[PDB]
């Protein structure tokens, strides 16, 4: 059974997966994605160091392949991350002039979003902007531009493609009592109050065993920022326990504004954390216990009021 179909039947938008051209042309990835997933994200091909490796020199072959494959196969597309300290070329992080960095950031945003205008459901505009203690991360953007870089990025994105849902994403938002979780909620509330167009918070859920249960409290806390959407991104779970995975899925189901879940890949050998066997399919492309547990969970209705 298809977990995407099953989650749609429970009123959600999608169950998605990260992929790219290499995956689609090897293994059984394309067959599994066609059958079982409803949204794709580029694993690597939309990163800044993939797409703009030197100034104004855009590389779109990989991203184009994924977007076209998704279109041809009737899948939604998410993409990102546009402004991120990760995977950022040294030509960017060496800029010291404020107006230059502002325009470099804006052109990166606008060029990527314009190319795919109208085709992308969700853009992750700003990623990993917070320190663990909840203060803003001192990346090049914060150091050179200051905290206005976040509002500027979102407004620029809204202008470039008003159809897209614009997200901020971060990791270690998996515990309701952790400082980072409350801090992103607080900052997003105040950005939105000031007119900054943040449509979603995406929680990047690279989990260790046993962390699924806590998401049942963290995800509702994230939703309390009042964004129209929240989502689960980059999901994998060390050990791939059915209990962890079912708890994450149920957190999504419990949170009205949660639109869906994206897993970080299809099969274990293709994970960056392969030795932790953290995905839903094994090295034979058979569904693992966790996949089947999710299927059982989604088939079984809850008693609603
Ligand atoms: O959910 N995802 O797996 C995922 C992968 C790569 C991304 N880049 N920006 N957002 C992303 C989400």
């Amino acid at each position: 059974q298809s977990i995407d179909q099953l989650i749609k039947a429970r009123g959600k938008v999608y169950f998605g997966v990260a992929t790219d051209q290499n995956r689609l042309t090897t293994g059984k990835n394309a067959a599994i994605i066609k059958a079982d997933f409803g949204m794709v994200w580029p694993e690597n091909s939309m990163k800044w160091d993939a797409t703009e490796p030197s100034q104004g020199n855009f590389n779109f072959a990989g991203a184009d392949y994924l977007v076209n494959w998704a279109q041809q196969n009737g899948k939604l597309i998410g993409a990102g991350c546009l402004v991120w300290h990760n995977f950022l070329p040294s030509w960017v992080s060496s800029i010291t002039d404020k107006n230059t960095l502002i325009n470099v950031m804006k052109n990166h945003i606008t060029t990527l979003m314009t190319r795919y205008k109208g085709k992308i459901r969700t853009w992750d505009v700003v990623g990993e902007a917070f320190n663990e203690d909840g203060s803003l991360r001192q990346n090049v953007f914060l150091n050179v531009i200051g905290e206005d870089y976040i509002p500027i990025a979102f407004q620029t994105a809204r202008a470039a493609d008003p159809n897209a849902k614009l997200y901020i994403m971060d990791y270690n938002l998996d515990s309701a009592s952790y400082p980072k979780t409350q801090a992103i909620v607080n900052r997003v509330k105040q950005w939105r109050a000031a007119g900054v167009p943040i449509d979603g918070i995406g929680s990047q859920m690279h989990l260790s065993a046993g962390q699924g249960a806590g998401v049942l409290q963290a995800l509702p806390l994230l939703a309390s920022a009042g964004t129209p959407e929240v989502s689960i991104l980059m999901l994998d779970v060390a050990g791939a326990s059915p209990t962890d995975y079912v708890n994450v899925v149920n957190a999504c189901l419990n949170v009205q504004s949660c639109v869906g879940i994206t897993v970080m890949g299809v099969a274990d050998p293709d994970s960056a954390f392969a030795s932790s066997t953290p995905l839903l399919f094994d090295g034979n492309f058979n569904p693992k216990p966790a996949y089947n547990a999710i299927v059982q969970d989604l088939q079984q209705g809850s008693i609603e009021g």
